[PDB]
């Protein structure tokens, strides 16, 4: 339509900004540069927790959706914020992030890059799917491209050691061959400080040899809602967790 107006350029890879839907309606605008899927996919899924799709401009998108005032959660982790965050804010974020991923289980559809660069936050802790990596990819799916809705489940596990660590990159140390290597040969990360066993053992769930046995993202949005009360009931507060 053309009612546009960029105002602050949020980040650039094509560019993003935070502009204004025909004078009212603040809104990002993703844009393209000449040398657009993801609107495609944004048009049948429709959820709270999923980034809302607003309009397409096809010539010279310039995507139009959702503006999320905390841009990506990696950013907002590494931030300033993380320090404050403890395992209740975290435990919740995960949650939010079970329930986009528990709408898109139901509608068959996979994500095939799920994690924290890729999920962008709002005011009052709100997180929502965006964007529709070995370290992220479950093994089946980067050595013969078996990517269904659990090999996203293997993601979300790493998502968790994502949030628990507070952004830093997982398998610390491991360039990309040896976390091909090792995850083979059985290896898991190890529980991170401070994070109870329970928490990483769902992680471990997650990271299951045989992806049927991966627990599906309605078991875990459910798991993580009810965590502080049916799971960790003595749950104290920590140093960083
Ligand atoms: C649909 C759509 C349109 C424009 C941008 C995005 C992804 C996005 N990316 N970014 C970054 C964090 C600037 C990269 C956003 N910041 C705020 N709101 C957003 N919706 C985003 C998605």
């Amino acid at each position: 339509r053309e009612s546009l107006r960029l105002e602050v350029k949020l980040g650039q890879g094509g560019e993003v900004w935070m502009g204004t839907w025909n004078g009212t309606t603040r809104v990002a605008i993703k844009t393209l540069k000449p040398g657009l899927q993801e609107a495609q996919v944004m048009k049948k899924l429709r959820h709270e927790k999923l980034v809302q799709l607003y309009a397409v401009v096809s010539e010279e998108i310039y995507i139009v959706g959702e503006y999320m005032s905390k841009g990506s959660l990696l950013d907002f982790l590494k931030g300033e914020m993380g320090k404050y965050l403890r395992l209740p804010q975290l435990v919740d974020m995960a949650a939010q992030i079970a329930s986009g991923m528990a709408y898109v289980e139901r509608m068959n559809y996979v994500h095939r890059d799920l994690r924290a660069a890729n999920i962008l936050v709002g005011e009052n802790l709100v997180c929502k799917v965006a964007d529709f990596p070995i370290k992220w990819t479950a093994p089946e799916a980067a050595l013969y491209g078996r990517f269904t809705i659990k090999s996203d489940v293997w993601s979300f596990g790493i998502l968790l050691t994502e949030l628990t660590t507070k952004g830093r990159v997982p398998y610390p140390g491991m360039v990309n061959r040896e976390v091909l290597d090792q995850v083979e040969r059985g290896y898991r990360m190890p529980c991170p400080p401070e994070c109870p066993e329970s928490l990483h053992d769902l992680m471990c769930q997650c990271w299951r040899k045989d992806p049927e046995e991966r627990p599906t993202f309605e078991y875990l949005q459910a798991f993580l809602e009810d965590y502080f009360t049916s799971t960790e009931p003595q749950y104290q507060p920590g140093e960083n967790l």
